[PDB]
């Protein structure tokens, strides 16, 4: 059933409520044993966020491999995304410990680091050239290249430096600066505008690691964006566009990290984002 129809049917009908609950009731289940381990407590923002044991991220180190983070495999889509949680004050050293250790091209950031008056993640990259920093837990130097700030977005260059080989990467950090602190975008034309600019920079491509994207919890907005990344490039790939199914690819991409989209009105906004996005894809 074309999207577009399902879309004015569920919005003429008013259940958006409940269809996200029939998807909450469907979603897999899976052990997240290592994240519950008590030595881990002060590695989880969130006591109600976890990563299945089958699908985390270990880091490449004997004492404790553990972070927050899931590997979301698409396997018809051909993409791999990396989702994880903001950073901790004790975690940022982890987090640029996995971006080394993946080979990832690119970080992508949907949150700011205040909302609603609180602090939504660790400061976790220098904001001036000359003030580099330095992670000694995990021997990393993190430097800003260059900025280039626009009205809906902020794209820059940072060099990382693995201080034990003396190996360096430039990795390109994507921060979407203008979701709103309550909803979502009333209109998904900056979003989706955002999304084709990481694209157009290769870190989404086969030939590198996979990109790293995060929000608060890793979950919400996290999950908006690979929702709609996957669905629209399904609909390049097959034969028969109006085939591909957003509820059946968040199910398939569920068995891999719990709780994508979190809201009724960010799986609306999903379905908005992929239906206009699609006027692109299909030839405009
Ligand atoms: O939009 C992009 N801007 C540049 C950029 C910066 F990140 C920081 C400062 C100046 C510039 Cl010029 N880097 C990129 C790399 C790959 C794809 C897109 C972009």
């Amino acid at each position: 059933m074309e999207m577009e129809k399902e879309f004015e049917q569920i919005d003429k009908s008013g259940s958006w409520a409940a269809i996200y609950q029939d998807i909450r009731h469907e979603a897999s289940d899976f052990p997240s044993r290592v994240a519950k381990l008590p030595k881990n407590k002060n590695r989880n923002r969130y006591r109600d966020v976890s990563p299945f044991d089958h699908s985390r991220i270990k880091l490449h180190q004997e004492d404790n491999d553990y972070i927050n983070a899931s590997l979301i495999k698409m396997e018809e889509a051909q993409r791999s995304y990396i989702l994880t949680q903001g950073p901790l004050p004790n975690t940022v050293g982890h987090f640029w410990e996995m971006v080394w250790e993946q080979k990832s091209r690119g970080v992508v950031m949907l949150n700011r680091v205040m909302e609603k008056g609180s602090l939504k993640c660790a400061q976790y990259w220098p904001q001036k050239e000359e003030k580099e920093m330095i992670f000694e837990d995990t021997n990393l130097k993190l430097t800003l290249i260059s900025e280039d700030i626009k009205s809906y977005y902020t794209v820059r260059q940072l060099e990382l430096e693995n201080l034990t080989t003396q190996e360096t990467r430039e990795i390109l950090h994507f921060h979407y600066t203008t979701w709103p602190d309550f909803g979502v975008p009333e209109s998904p034309a900056s979003f989706l505008n955002f999304l084709f600019k990481v694209r157009e920079s290769g870190s989404l491509s086969p030939e590198h690691g996979p990109v790293v994207v995060h929000c608060s919890a890793g979950i919400g907005r996290s999950g908006t964006f690979c929702l709609a990344d996957t669905c629209l490039l399904l609909m390049d790939k097959r034969k028969d566009p109006s085939s591909v199914d957003i509820k059946k690819v968040l199910l398939e991409m569920r068995k891999f990290r719990m709780g994508l989209i979190q809201t009724a009105d960010q799986l609306r906004f999903s379905y908005l984002a992929v239906i206009e996005g699609a006027k692109f894809i299909m030839g405009d």
